[PDB]
């Protein structure tokens, strides 16, 4: 229903390195003179977060912090109001400010963002976290008047409102696409899925199957495309049964091939359209053990009826396009077979 | 499922400048025969017959234009058994004979092209325009005569062109363009949304409702939308039209006063599935002899049972870039719509869909 951009001069590439801490980090230029940070790109949140020298905690000091006092464009915003975000694997606290950003070759001015000052209620002890580039919708902004992406587009009238994700951890060629897609990262056709609610990248979901067993959907369910979690998710209610059909297993570098030759195929249904995940696609080796790359998550608004597709269990196999709609224009998530390496 | 916009060489999309004449006509250039005789036709998505005005019509309204003299063309060919051709529409009628001739459109040549030679123009509106011909861009089923549409035939003989064309309408800055074989990113911004063609006669797509402000004008029954470059106005069925003008009145306006007079008019919302198209008062109103007048007119499409609404060149295409993609077999033809880029000047680089 939408036309994805593909002209090789209007689509810009943001290489994403997959760190050993399970992070897909790009490059972002903060302030003037530019200070370089390596944030993650997140379709499950829209706040833009930067780690700053105001945080002298052990996990902050281990990274290249952004020094706002050396930047000549920094502006403290809502002076005297803190901002606290708590999720499943940690918490993030900080102050609000405005700064100039550079993403690839595009500049953004007067950009609201959060300065990380605390990470204390943790996973930031097991990762080198430097920031988050939020790619959800503006309604999800914990603070600020404009999403970083909407504002980037607002100031770059030549970009189409699209971005896509190519996930290739094997050869570390994962790329973030700004302004469209590329024949290099997918094959076959792109199938468009409408965004039902412009909060997360949320689309209708018609069922889930593990082999012949139907896991879903007895109720109106949804799917959320979240680059911030490497795992696929399932509600608490549904989770005890998933692992019940997808068990762990002993595996080795030379044994994984055989162990998984009996596992079921996971089929996600989006109307008449069926997406398949194979055992070697949804399983992973974790200390001589094959373990379903899945995780339990209850999305509050969705009444524990939302299922998430992560970077490793899904996007690594399916190229994903995100089409941001304007007033009256619906937003879409595009899914295509990822062109796999090696 | 999806279409993509791939770049293409600047010669597989050729641009046809369209001048907006004072008679409300968007006319391009067409070369007929050998030696070339120049005509200035209109390009119409609401018919597919190719019409040329000829020296065979000595009526008062024909002699005012540069008629095509087929007896001077060495490529013109009447068929031994002739076919007469009579077309009657809302603002006049057109009569003529059928013939075959060679055409050049945008430095691309088409041979064996069936076309109608205008011989009569008497019902009349041809008294209000300098009419020289029509390039029909509808589907072949609408051909009054011929085995091959001029567009289908042009592509058939030029394998470098994709079966697409688009329309950029900007009469103010006289940069209106007709594109054959693709699109140009210089003419739109944002994304393009495709709408499937339900019936390959007109360029007709499903329509789910129309709103003037809060008032729902339609649709209690399955209605449709037709993208018709042959009318500068948007149209509406009789049933729905009497109520439109009742809520969208005219008003006295001047070049500097329209801004304020129109700042309270309602917004028209066209609904195409998940897609909502809005027209603002300054976009669907026009200055016509010191009067702001909704650029709308009544039209009943016979086939659609008076349930079709038409989108013209001035009330719609001026604000919404439109791509027309003709589909094959299992793949339907589609109309693509995008927000027109008003600061566009030329067509730097071009591209096609899928
Ligand atoms: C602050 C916005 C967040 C986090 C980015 C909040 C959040 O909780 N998530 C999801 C999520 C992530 C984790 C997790 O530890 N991720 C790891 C992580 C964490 C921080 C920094 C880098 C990394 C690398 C990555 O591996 C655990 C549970 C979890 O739950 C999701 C599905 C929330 O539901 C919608 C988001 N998408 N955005
Ligand atoms: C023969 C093909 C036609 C005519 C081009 C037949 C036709 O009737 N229409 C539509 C249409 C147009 C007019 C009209 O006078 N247009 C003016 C005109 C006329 C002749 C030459 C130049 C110009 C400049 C333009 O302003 C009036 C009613 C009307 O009704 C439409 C909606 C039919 O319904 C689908 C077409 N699309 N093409
Ligand atoms: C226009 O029509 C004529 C006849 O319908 C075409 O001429 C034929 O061309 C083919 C191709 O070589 C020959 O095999 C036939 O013998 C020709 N028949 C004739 C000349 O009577 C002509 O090619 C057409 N023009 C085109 C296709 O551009
Ligand atoms: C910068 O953004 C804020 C956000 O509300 C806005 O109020 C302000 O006007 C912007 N700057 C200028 C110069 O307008």
């Amino acid at each position: 229903h939408a036309v994805v951009e593909q002209t090789e001069e209007n689509v810009f590439l943001i290489p994403l390195k997959h760190l050993r801490d399970s992070q897909f980090v790009g490059t972002l230029l903060v302030g003037v003179p530019p200070q370089e940070i390596h944030p993650i790109f997140d379709t499950g949140s829209t706040n833009l977060w930067v780690v700053t020298t105001d945080c002298e905690e052990e996990s902050c000091k281990k990274v290249k912090r952004y020094n706002p006092y050396k930047s000549k464009t920094f502006r403290r915003s809502f002076i005297g109001k803190n901002l606290h975000i708590v999720f499943g694997s940690g918490s993030i606290s900080g102050s609000i400010g405005k700064e100039t950003f550079v993403l690839g070759d595009h500049t953004v001015r007067n950009q609201t963002f959060g300065l990380v000052e605390s990470e204390s209620n943790n996973i930031f002890d097991y990762i080198d976290f430097e920031g988050i580039v939020g790619l959800g919708f503006p309604e999800m902004l914990s603070a600020g008047k404009v999403s970083f992406f909407d504002n980037l587009l607002s100031q770059n009238k030549n970009l189409s409102p699209q971005f896509s994700f190519y996930i290739s951890p094997e050869d570390n060629t994962s790329t973030f696409l700004v302004g469209g897609v590329s024949k290099s990262f997918y094959e076959g056709s792109i199938y468009m899925l409408p965004v039902v609610k412009e909060y997360y990248w949320e689309v209708e979901l018609d069922g889930i199957y593990v082999g012949e067993k139907k896991i879903c959907c007895e109720e109106k369910s949804y799917a959320i495309f979240d680059t911030g979690t490497s795992y696929n998710t399932m509600p608490s209610a549904q989770m005890k049964g998933f692992f019940d059909v997808v068990p762990s297993a002993p595996c080795t570098e030379e044994n994984y091939q055989e162990v998984l030759k009996n596992y079921p195929v996971i089929k996600y249904l989006f109307g008449d359209l069926v997406i398949e995940l194979l055992p070697e696609e949804y399983m992973i080796l974790n200390e001589e053990s094959c373990i379903p790359a899945y995780m339990q998550i209850d999305v509050p608004s969705e009444k524990n009826h939302a299922y998430l597709l992560g970077s490793i269990a899904f996007m690594r196999h399916y190229y994903t396009v995100f089409v941001r709609g304007a007033g009256g224009q619906p937003s879409m998530v595009g899914v295509a077979k990822a062109r796999a390496a090696a």
